[PDB]
């Protein structure tokens, strides 16, 4: 039986996922992908590039609705009926709706056609995360949809400007996308949500801080760790944490209205909010760790390199600059680093780098590779230490 | 081991594919999807959503460039340089395309950086399914962008109406879909080019022609098989092929732009063209087999009844109405057949139908349904039997 | 491509096996051999009945010569010709013997035709279970060997005397099997080493020990437990490992060759040596528990209950009797239960009991079952707690 | 959970055999046994070789009572009560040995605890397999329960005569095994019902008979094939049924006894049946094929040597003697083979072969090896081609 074997696969599955660790399992998804993706008809994969779109509008049309923060709170299953009156929408457009989400598992579908919440109903409800699907929505999905004919009227330019990208033609401006969103009210408050998901694993799992440190001396007054442009300060909060005895100033940098929303959720000591541009000279002179974690993944070359030469000069013999970033390898490279170098190439005119790439930037600033720690598989993401050359 | 382990699933599951057929290939796939989702990680969930986008907008621009038909007629790998000089393309620009589509099988990337075909570049180099990837860009996707803020303005409407969907809003038109279609050429000649991809298999699989037909008499000049909407007339040459000795006419009907597109790969004898058009009384009188084959769930009902009304004076007592259109359960639907629901929905105001809902709306046209004949699984379509009250 | 089919399925279970406990990984290979058993052809069922009787015949050989316990010290692979001079073999010979034990992983054979130790070299290298393999070779195999001919003689009859079964007619002689093995001085010798091995897991990992205590005092001078027919007291040693401090006589009972052989590996303090012949009344009085273990099962009914009878008088109304032994279920029970049922019928008279034959054998002696505490599956071994009824 | 993880072992390993021929499932099921032996503890090793020798007695006990025979033709389940009272067993030795059966499939339990006929309880029904079981009992075991001490006391000696082995001690005998079997009427009973079996597949689905006859001329009345020690003719059948047409005579050679109990079902015409010792000359002068199947392996190669010998002096250029036989490789052979050298070393003082083996065995007849066609895998039986020198 079709059914008996389908069964068994899942079984097996869940049990060799449960066994291994979260990369074990990142490895294993990434195989049932590349399976289902060899055994598709050619039918089939139209089909599935046809209809995969569907699942960011709809789950972007649940957000609207609050559909999944309240399912996500509801103790019973609910009818269709029952979540359109609540919620405010049309009984047919409900139900239709909730039927395409149960299909994706973006909700469940009980056996009396009811509803539950799933695990991905859990992670659309969480603000973060959310606010992610909603990026995806409203910045991603335009430019994505501008490349291919803004490729073909300009004969396959190598993108290479910020200024010059499909961005331009997908919201009709000549301003860079980071200029042109500091003006759109809305876009800005998705991002302060977008700030307080916290990824993990961090770079403090396999980072050998003690190591890198030897015996350097906090005084007079120096600071052991500077983070540039460090959003709502989850990798000082994790520094402090780990190692809470370490001596050094440990100083969160960002623009001031993000330092504002970050003060809530700060410890109320041993971490400083100093505004900062990064575009601008480095105040903090003789930091041990200057550290640059998901920033220079949104600039193309010319502008990474100025924000490393605006840090550079503050550095002493002992100060590093820790570039936490992705690190796609030569070749086998997978779709999550992939598919974000295509993105971010359409919107900011930037892309994913090699560990070779990174370095070749940074000896652009007179920087050299001392150390590369990973800390996540198969899709790496390292924190690389470089001093001055 | 860890890598052991994952070749090993890989091994299995291919081993399993192969051993069944089709239909238990796709339940195979399915299930790997609902396996994917119930493993990955709430921040891998929005990745996928947010990065699965990337793959029709890549296929877009290999389409324009021409790359896939090339790669799949070249005889040894191509590095990525080779392929950006022979198609046109900026070789940074090329090579990023290439590791993209390498990552989601659109190519294949070898140990040595270079590429050949795999399955899905010889599929997005096939015509018919390349024109069905361009209607995906270049059609669905503007009306699924527009669908949130669509609904969000209107309050959560029922869409009932092929006036009043998201479409005119994406497309800024106060006509329908159908009727603004007609006046864009390039959407025209892409149309044409798919209505020659042939759906495998079809309902001659399971259809009991012999059974339905019983006694029915071609004497003295009666019609076997009117096949409305024909297109390029798939249905009519696989009747005459399996059936090559039952007499009647077989007629092809559809309007004068498609016929003429019908003609070069029509037999020379055997099927008839007729223009006719599916708004205005069936011409043909008394046929054994009026056929309808994914005509009407691109109509609301008002418009679909209207069809069927069109049809039923022509019947007579042993004269059917075949309705060869997807048939989803009351429950537990496939993401395909509530992903095309929503489209068409979007796109035409239309809908896909349960059984219960195909024969509340035959009856409308007071037809009753006799037989109904599944011919794929688990996605049914399905050959619906209609005859008068 | 079968054997990578081959060799998946090995990764598969031995990834799974991993990932569960002792008594998973026991599932597992039930399941296993049900699977070979489903199928193997009707040819192949014949083979693998009139072979798999060499690997105790071939084991007793590699015993005799010492090879498992020499080749589980090497550290280099073996040739056979080494193997042979040094254990004094014929070189032929040996070599057979030693294809013979890699294709049952006795030993296991490398690519360069040497050999080196498997699980099963190391397992059979240990005196204790070389010990049970020889019994099943000298003591076993005449008594199953002489069953088929003894029944049909005797015209298929109940067996339900220990002086009446297949052992005499295998041994020609009419003692029962217990009275003439102790005249038989090597087999003596094997069952002392027999008594060395200590099963795992024991009954003290479920068993509820403080709950069953309750309130009982170990004052003024009170037994806590005495290890009726103990052998080297493993019950008794275990005890006083897991409740260090659990204040009462603990006391193991055992005839006087065996208690002289338990000495050297006994506590220095903490556990008494008491010679007694559990077929007379039991000296200690009011103990908490009265523990026998494997006893039972070696037994007729009605020997079986005497030797409870001969323990009933001394039990308080606090005291407990614990059978620790097999409970196999009414239906379903596996080989290891049912072919030590079939062996102890044959060699001893007896049987193995399920849970309501104990508690009627049990019932006759004038106890009721309180509670029953599995420590083994999916073949039951449980300790049973008795109390006066 | 446990059970439901071995349930889905058990479903994709059946879908697995399913999907392969013979050969694949023989594959499976050594590696399924790989499997068990690798994952098994030390104590299940030991209690696996102690009780696994229960299932030839206990399978010896059911073909008495004819209790295989019985069940496999009743309709309905049977309960041990049934089954006792048919077949004049006490009812509780029945309910045991069905319990015991059941648990290693030899019979089915049912949910009710009745019985059911299994697929080895229709193997065990076939009365040519039966008779391999009562061998393996009668006639193996005693020779493998000889064999360590007759090794131990003979310090190890390479067996190399068939009147110096276990038999001799097994059957206190100074005879060989064949010649004393001869003086045992039961013995050869059971040996005429064994040779009823017919091996599948057979060496005419590799042979390439056209290319191995080319030109051969069959006048003056010569044979083609001539089956020396051919039992039932089973060769001589396949032979005229796949080349009905293909001219020469056709001749069955074996003992007056064996001859007389082929007649029933051998064709009417075709087959010549010929009485002939095959430790004498050969009367068939200049034959195409003198074929021996399974004759060689039971004899040391001194014996074998003359049974060529005996052979040679008919042969002229064209003719070549056909050793159909095991085939065991230099390394890695497998239980079967090597199990069947172990048993026919004690009871023939014989040996399995390699093909390096029988060359230099055949090489002292003065034959030399022109072509060898496997036909089973992956034990390996071989048309082993040779002529004169
Ligand atoms: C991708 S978020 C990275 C946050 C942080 N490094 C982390 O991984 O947890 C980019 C951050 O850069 C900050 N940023 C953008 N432009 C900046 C500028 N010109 N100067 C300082 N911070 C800036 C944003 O406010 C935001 O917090
Ligand atoms: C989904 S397509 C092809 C379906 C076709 N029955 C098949 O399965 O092979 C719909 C068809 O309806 C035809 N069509 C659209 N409007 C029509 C009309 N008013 N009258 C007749 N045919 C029409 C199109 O030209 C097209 O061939
Ligand atoms: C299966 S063995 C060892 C069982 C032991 N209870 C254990 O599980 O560790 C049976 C024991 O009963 C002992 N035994 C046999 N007959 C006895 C008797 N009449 N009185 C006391 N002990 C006896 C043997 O000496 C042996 O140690
Ligand atoms: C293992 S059976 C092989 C039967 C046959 N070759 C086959 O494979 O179908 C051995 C055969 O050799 C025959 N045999 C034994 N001794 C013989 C002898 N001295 N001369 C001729 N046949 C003999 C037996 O009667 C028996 O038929
Ligand atoms: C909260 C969880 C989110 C999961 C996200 C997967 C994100 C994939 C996504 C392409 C991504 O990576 C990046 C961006 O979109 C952008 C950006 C920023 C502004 C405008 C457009 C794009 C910058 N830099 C990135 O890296
Ligand atoms: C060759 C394979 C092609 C696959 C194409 C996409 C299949 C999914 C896709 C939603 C689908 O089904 C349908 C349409 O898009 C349309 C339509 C027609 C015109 C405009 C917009 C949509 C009508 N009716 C449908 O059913
Ligand atoms: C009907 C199905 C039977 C399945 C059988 C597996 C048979 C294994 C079995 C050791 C085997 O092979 C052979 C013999 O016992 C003998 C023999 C013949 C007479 C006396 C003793 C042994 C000869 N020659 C063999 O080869
Ligand atoms: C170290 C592992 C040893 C495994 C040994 C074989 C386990 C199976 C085995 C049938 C078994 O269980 C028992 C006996 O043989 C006997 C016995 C004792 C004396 C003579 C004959 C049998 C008693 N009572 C048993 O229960
Ligand atoms: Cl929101
Ligand atoms: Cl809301
Ligand atoms: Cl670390
Ligand atoms: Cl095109
Ligand atoms: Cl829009
Ligand atoms: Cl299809
Ligand atoms: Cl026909
Ligand atoms: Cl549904
Ligand atoms: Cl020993
Ligand atoms: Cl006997
Ligand atoms: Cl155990
Ligand atoms: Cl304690
Ligand atoms: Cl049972
Ligand atoms: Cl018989
Ligand atoms: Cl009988
Ligand atoms: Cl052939
Ligand atoms: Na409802
Ligand atoms: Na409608
Ligand atoms: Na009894
Ligand atoms: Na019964």
């Amino acid at each position: 039986s079709n059914a008996e074997t389908v069964a068994a696969i899942k079984t097996l599955i869940q049990q060799l996922a449960q066994s291994t660790d979260q990369f074990g399992r990142a490895e294993i998804n990434d195989a049932l992908r590349e399976l289902q993706y060899s055994l598709e008809t050619p039918f089939d994969t139209v089909m599935r590039m046809s209809l995969d779109t569907c699942q960011v509008a709809v789950a972007r049309i649940g957000s609207d609705l609050g559909l999944f923060k309240h399912l996500s709170q509801c103790a019973s299953p609910q009818s269709a009926e029952e979540l359109a009156d609540h919620l405010g929408c049309g009984r047919e457009l409900m139900s239709r709706l909730l039927r395409y989400m149960a299909s994706v598992r973006m909700v469940q579908q009980t056996d009396d056609i009811k509803y539950i919440s799933s695990n991905i109903t859990q992670t659309l409800a969480v603000p973060g995360l959310e606010a992610g699907m909603r990026h995806a929505f409203e910045n991603l999905w335009p430019v994505l949809m501008a490349l291919p004919d803004f490729l073909a009227e300009r004969k396959y330019p190598d993108i290479v400007d910020a200024k010059d990208t499909a961005f331009q033609k997908a919201f009709n401006t000549d301003q860079d996308c980071f200029h042109w969103l500091a003006t759109q009210p809305t876009r800005i408050a998705n991002f302060k949500v977008l700030l307080t998901d916290e990824r993990t694993p961090n770079f403090l799992s396999t980072f050998p801080l003690e190591k890198e440190l030897g015996s350097w001396s906090a005084e007079p007054e120096k600071a052991l760790f500077v983070d540039i442009g460090g959003g709502m300060g989850h990798a000082c909060i994790r520094l402090r944490e780990k190692y809470p005895n370490q001596p050094g100033r440990v100083i969160l940098q960002d623009l001031p209205p993000v330092l504002q929303a970050a003060q809530a959720t700060l410890p109320l000591s041993g971490i400083e909010s100093m505004p900062h541009n990064f575009h601008t000279p480095q105040p903090v002179q003789g930091a041990k760790f200057y550290f640059l974690r998901l920033i220079l993944r949104d600039f193309p070359d010319h502008q990474a390199l100025e924000i490393l030469q605006n840090i550079v000069p503050a550095m002493d013999a002992e100060s590093r600059i820790v570039i936490d970033d992705g690190v796609p390898p030569e070749k086998g490279a997978r779709w999550a680093e992939t598919g974000t170098d295509i993105c971010i190439m359409s919107a900011l005119g930037s892309k994913e780098r090699t560990q070779r790439q990174w370095e070749e930037l940074a000896a652009k600033a007179g920087l050299q590779l001392q150390a590369l720690y990973q800390y996540t598989w198969p899709v790496v993401n390292a924190a690389m230490v470089f001093s001055l050359q």
